[PDB]
């Protein structure tokens, strides 16, 4: 078994995700079996309890575990389907050994870090690596990234575990890689490599060394400041690999390929890789950038979410809408609209604010509703979901989208003014979405509808049963702990809405859709976590047919 | 609150725990009241499943914890009871944060180790600082001790919470002393003082800085060795204080205060310690110290023990035995005799250690059987135990020697040569020794019968009833998981045995008694935890004065 | 006495120089004496064999030193005349330690770098704060800048020696201020505060601690990442300083008073500064700032210099540009000219880039040539004069500007088609620029005609004269190594040319003049390194007011 790891330099910004990604995607071209472990190294045991501010977008996983992004990036890029088991935090690490410790598998002896924690690291990387993450397929590759940079107290012990990790498995079959920011200063004019050498320093001086040193930074870096790496952190010079802003994600692994990242793996790690077939392996990859750079038509969908300041909280959304984008040969133009800022609320307090984010709304071909946690924006939501509906402007909303659009339906078509959530009005006349009574048992984390489920189609001609493939029952992932009001449901059906996505029991319905309407769909699941770069989401793939007026004919 | 941190040097034996012991001697003689807290960096929960050989002889609390002796020594120089909460684990700190952090108290952000561990152990130490542990008194002053020695990947949590915890409490509250180890090389000859130098950089490189530099040496240093420290540490001349190797622990705190500590403490930490009234503080410790010097009549007690290659793994009965042996102004000559020399094995291996063993057993006064675990020395106890019996020499045997007893009895008084127990061969045919059943649900650490108990006395006249002062029922601390069984006990009472102790269910028995041999006495519970200098376990001052032929006298 | 340490973060550019000046700059408004030393950890002796690429242009002082632009930044920012003692240099400190042990001053023992190299940095800093720098003023504060960043093995020593330096003062004589950089990488999006967390971190295991943070970033930086900054630096929120690009360095002064530096440093250092008084302190500097963001006027000069990639190779010369320009309501346009581009040889390999650059020179209102080493780019040095003696454009050639234009003369005049420096043509027939005999040692660095001399203006009206005050002699700051040829000279003034500047002596001459031309001015000493803010350098004024066509109207 071959392993690579991908240490941080002076930001965890930096783009470690997206290197492991493609060392995935380069090696997975060849034709070997990657697998993808993410070390976390806070203590939290799922990422189930995170705001999208803190790391981006929230993962769900097949079996229910919550994860990081960097899952989803491996899942994306890799088409494999990972596992709990598949995600290293500290909390998990700690926990393991301190049951081990009381069940009396440490007899004798102190638990310590080095020689207990290290091992159990170790133990569970081994492990895992072995793990069949394709189906029977057998890995021959893990590659091991490890979160935050290196220098924080919390990743010692596993910068010390891999540290005699190296040794463990002899170092043909350990490789490092070290990704590291080059800043340019606007006042001082020129690249610095002062962070760099501080950053090979310290591994250094933790007892690892880079066999390779990816520079990061905004544009080119000239051949002085290559030379300078070079010299200044005992690097070989074809061993730095300088990595700048790409267009899109999916040049990284061309860049790689054309900075001699392959053949360096290749003899460094003996993967016995032949040069002679491996040629034409990134066709998919290749042809997908051109279409990113050759897309002309415009087409401009608005995000009504709650998380806008940062742009990675969507992470998963932004994915999805960019492969249904694509594979209808449409240029994607995201416009980020603030929900808070739609509400009348802000028009006494920033008219000028208010009437830019409206018109921002008004301007689009499409509208978005993504899920999310908590009361604010969320009037802003029923706003967008008001005026979507009254205009006939399509719109898909998600989780949290389809709980606005049915309070937003019960308070208008049906007049229940005092409609709205548990989660928000506890004391409701008329709780339009109230809560599942078997996950509010007081502890927070791992405790929803979390993972695969079943969805049952409504005997009835839908169109969303159509764009999926007209099936009778279909599966996704669900990250949902409130559902809506099952007596309220007859009387908002019989009106003008019709609930065709329920589930076996038919008591918990998931999809909603409205006659008259051209696109109005609202899923209680998130369509967006099985979508791939060639699998673009149905919903997502109707949406955009529908804003650029093709959903007809794609019909026929 | 004033908070004392006592830390580590260049090895862990150095001689925090007696430094920690003397500050809290020397602050209660001024008439404060001083809590003390054991910070164990390893991540077992308690201290009930190490080795003796790891770090000494395991205590037992009054609650049932099983912690290291470093609480045990602060028990025996403050005369507190202390708690649970008083020893502070990695363990414990991780698990409290795991459970908090599942149950959602730290929603929305991830759990670190910088702002959520190192809080922790600061509200851990700031919670059990206060809390009372003389009974109603509130505490003025914490002594924290931090296990091992600085630069330890174990111990960095806790030397970033107190690097912040000395700036939360500010600094008047706060003072820090360092003991270090002062080397003098046979082939050298000089003291050298680069290892403390290395050990301050390494403190000061921590974010700590060391109010007290505590030297220690095997003989006295030289002028020039401290005044090289002073100017190699940045640290006052008066500021370092030199602990050499003593006769007793008892002159440590004598040590300190002739080197001026408590009066540097006093203006450190602002006290308001008054110098008129503290004149003769430790008159106590300064007889005590006296007469463990003037002590000339001479007392021989041979320790038939399996943990007799580490002098300390046998500490609380070794200071019970001192105690006792000073309570009678006798010097005691303390052999110590490996159990495994004592078997016949050993005769057919090493005939000279075996006859060395046994004519040092012989010459002694009085034989000690103290408790244990496993089945390697348990043959030589039962030697011991029948020569003992057989030639009239006085014996006190503890937990596992009360069963060595039992078996020896039997085997011997009863005829049934097969007696053995459960612990070492389950297949027995007479079970002398069987298990509880409530204590192997197969999880080992704080799962037998732990902390005080009630003993009951026999109706009928015993000795060892007379000697903790002819009680009803006495109160003490128990480690044992096995007991014997009740059928045999009421044959081997018949024959030659008195069982004297038993508990109020009349069905568990702790004390033999039996009739002709002048002092045979075993106990299933341990005596020697509840032994202060003043107050010598009567178990131990009967065995000491049946050894010394004072028994009878002390009894009219 | 009062310190002020200035320290560096991820990067040497970050800002250091401009910092400690502005802090000489707001304590010398308030009305305290103010000293500056810069420290370079580097080991030679002097600035005078450095690139101009490796740290910038170099500076000239008065006593012949040649020094870092850092000690022009405090003479510029202070109008103080500083003195050799006024760098530190790693090879200073250690030639100094070494004659001293090889005199005998250290007899007996060892020497050693923490008691004796950090002893002797220290005496160094005491002995040259207290030197008089602005006649008889005995100064008040000194500001140290220790040059590098902390990490770095070369300011190990310099580091150590001010931790023990900080205790030698006492801490309220001693500030420290820490200048780091907050990178905000457009992938990212978001400001990063890790590598000031490590900086910080860094600093406290070298035993010092900042009282100040610096945050330098490109664009205002929000409160969430100066409150993590606070946070995680252990520091104040109000201690931390941010600092963004700003259009010119006049404003950094201005922004740290607004961010209340003033009033920090005076109640930690006890100035004692009264707040009622200062008012309206940095008049000057607000003005001049104004009157930066009010100039509409252009003038525009283009620099052929050989230095052009770096744009702090010439630091003193824009710095005199601007001065001139802002002395007469004029907005300074600077075209850098690479003079190796105006060459022919360009020609034949980039067409484009010649007559770009051409192009580039033909369009701006005067002409500039300043110094330099070597033979690169010369000949399109003589190009540029050429063409600015054909066209009558304004020129002010520096030193080998002065070559250059003798050079040019001789050719075209004269006719010598052989005509050449010995510096770039030792076997020249017509040797028109020879060597000076007593600066060819075989000894580079500090062996030319270095510092303050005296030029003697000839008998004759020339404009030179009177742009200087019409006076008899001038003084100025010399940094050539090549002097003309006096015979041919004597050719050259007969045919077109007036050699209006010479020295006492009569031999060796410094300034030319052509008659005809409006304004060709050449001068063998830099006449930049005596501009101040409120003192233009009477050549750069002259040549400023004879590009936008008003040196006519003041002369009279
Ligand atoms: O992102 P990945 O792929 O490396 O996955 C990552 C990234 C980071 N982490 C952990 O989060 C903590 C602080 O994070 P962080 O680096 O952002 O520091 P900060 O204090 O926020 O400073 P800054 O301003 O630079 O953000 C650290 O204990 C680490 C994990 O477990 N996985
Ligand atoms: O004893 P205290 O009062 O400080 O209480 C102590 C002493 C030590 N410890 C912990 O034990 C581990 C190794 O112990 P240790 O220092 O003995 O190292 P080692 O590898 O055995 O080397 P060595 O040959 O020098 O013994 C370390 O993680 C520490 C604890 O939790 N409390
Ligand atoms: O500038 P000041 O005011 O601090 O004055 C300064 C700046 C720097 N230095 C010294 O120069 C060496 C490398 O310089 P340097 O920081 O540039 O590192 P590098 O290898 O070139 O990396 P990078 O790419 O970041 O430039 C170091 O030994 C230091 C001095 O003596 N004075
Ligand atoms: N609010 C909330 N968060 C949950 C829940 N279950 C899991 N989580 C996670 C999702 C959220 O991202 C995170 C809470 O952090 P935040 O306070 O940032 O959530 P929220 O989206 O409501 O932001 P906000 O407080 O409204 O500004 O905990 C839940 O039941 N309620
Ligand atoms: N053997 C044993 N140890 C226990 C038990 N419960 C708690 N402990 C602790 C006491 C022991 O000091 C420690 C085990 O470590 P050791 O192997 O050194 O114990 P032991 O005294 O038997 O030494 P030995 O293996 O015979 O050389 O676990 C138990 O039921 N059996
Ligand atoms: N070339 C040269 N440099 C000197 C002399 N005396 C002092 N110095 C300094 C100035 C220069 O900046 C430095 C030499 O470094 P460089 O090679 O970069 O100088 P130069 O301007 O000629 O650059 P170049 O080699 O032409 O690309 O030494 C001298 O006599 N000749
Ligand atoms: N070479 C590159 N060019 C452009 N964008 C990149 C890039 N590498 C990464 N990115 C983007 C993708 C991510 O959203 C962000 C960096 O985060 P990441 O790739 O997940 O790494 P990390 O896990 O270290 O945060 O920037
Ligand atoms: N000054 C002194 N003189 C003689 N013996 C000492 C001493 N200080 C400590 N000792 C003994 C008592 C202990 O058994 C051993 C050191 O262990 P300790 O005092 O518990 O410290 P630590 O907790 O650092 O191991 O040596
Ligand atoms: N706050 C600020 N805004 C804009 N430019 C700045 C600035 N501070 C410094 N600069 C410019 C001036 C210098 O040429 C360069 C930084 O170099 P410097 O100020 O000399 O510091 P250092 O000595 O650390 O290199 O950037
Ligand atoms: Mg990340
Ligand atoms: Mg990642
Ligand atoms: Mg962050
Ligand atoms: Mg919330
Ligand atoms: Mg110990
Ligand atoms: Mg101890
Ligand atoms: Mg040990
Ligand atoms: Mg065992
Ligand atoms: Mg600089
Ligand atoms: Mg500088
Ligand atoms: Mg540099
Ligand atoms: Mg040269």
């Amino acid at each position: 078994m071959k392993y690579i790891l991908v240490t941080g330099g002076v930001i965890s910004g930096v783009g470690k995700g997206v290197i492991a990604s493609s060392f995935g995607t380069l090696l997975k071209s060849c034709g070997l079996d990657v697998t993808s472990i993410k070390i976390d190294p806070y203590i939290n045991i799922d990422a189930g309890t995170f705001s999208p501010y803190e790391h981006g977008e929230v993962y769900v996983l097949d079996d229910g575990a919550e994860v990081d992004l960097d899952l989803g990036n491996y899942e994306r890029f890799l088409d494999v389907t990972l596992h709990r088991d598949n995600n290293i935090t500290t909390g998990k690490i700690y926990k393991l050994v301190i049951e081990k410790e009381r069940t009396g598998e440490y007899l004798g002896k102190t638990v310590q870090v080095v020689p207990h924690i290290t091992d159990a690291i170790q133990e569970w990387v081994e492990r895992v690596a072995q793990t069949p993450v394709q189906g029977s397929s057998k890995p021959q590759v893990c590659i091991v990234e490890l979160g935050g940079t290196i220098g924080d107290i919390e990743g010692m012990p596993f910068v010390e575990a891999f540290r005699q990790f190296q040794f463990r498995v002899k170092r043909e079959n350990f490789c490092l890689a070290h990704v590291s920011l080059v800043p340019l200063p606007k006042a001082t004019g020129e690249p610095k490599t002062k962070p760099t050498q501080s950053s090979v320093r310290e591994l250094r001086g933790c007892g690892l060394s880079p066999d390779l040193i990816v520079c990061r930074s905004e544009k080119p870096i000239g051949l002085e400041v290559k030379e300078k790496i070079s010299n200044f952190c005992h690097v070989g010079p074809d061993q730095v690999i300088c990595i700048h802003d790409l267009n899109s994600i999916y040049h990284v692994p061309l860049l790689m390929e054309q900075n001699g990242v392959i053949e360096y793996l290749n003899e460094r790690l003996q993967l016995n890789i032949d040069m002679s077939k491996r040629t034409k392996c990134l066709q998919q990859w290749r042809d997908l950038a051109r279409r990113t750079e050759t897309v002309r038509r415009e087409v401009c969908i608005a995000v009504v979410g709650k998380y806008t300041k940062f742009t990675d909280s969507y992470a998963s959304v932004v994915k999805a809408l960019q492969h249904a984008a694509l594979a209808v040969n449409r240029k994607l133009e995201l416009v980020f609209i603030e929900s808070c800022l739609l509400e009348e609320e802000t028009l006494h307090s920033e008219p000028s604010k208010y009437h830019k984010e409206w018109q921002k709304l008004c301007d689009s071909h499409g509208i978005l509703v993504p899920g999310g946690f908590g009361s604010r924006g969320m009037e802003g939501k029923i706003r967008a979901c008001q005026w979507a509906r009254e205009n006939q402007k399509p719109l898909l909303g998600i989780c949290l989208g389809l709980q606005a659009a049915v309070i937003e339906f019960a308070r208008n078509k049906l007049g229940l003014k005092d409609a709205n959530t548990t989660e928000i009005d506890p004391n409701t006349a008329n709780a339009l979405v109230i809560d599942m009574p078997e996950h509010h048992t007081g502890q927070l984390g791992g405790t929803m509808r979390l993972g695969k489920r079943i969805t049952v189609f409504s005997d009835g001609p839908s169109v969303i049963r159509q764009l999926y493939g007209n099936p009778k029952s279909v599966q996704e992932r669900h990250r949902h702990r409130y559902e809506v009001n099952p007596k309220y449901v007859h009387l908002l059906e019989e009106q003008g809405m019709r609930f065709v996505g329920t589930d076996v029991d038919k008591t918990r319905m998931e999809i909603i859709e409205l006659s008259g309407h051209p696109y109005f769909v609202a899923t209680q699941y998130h369509p967006e976590y099985l979508s791939r770069p060639l699998k673009p989401s149905p919903p997502f793939l109707g949406l955009i047919l529908a804003s650029v007026d093709r959903l007809n004919q794609y019909i026929q």
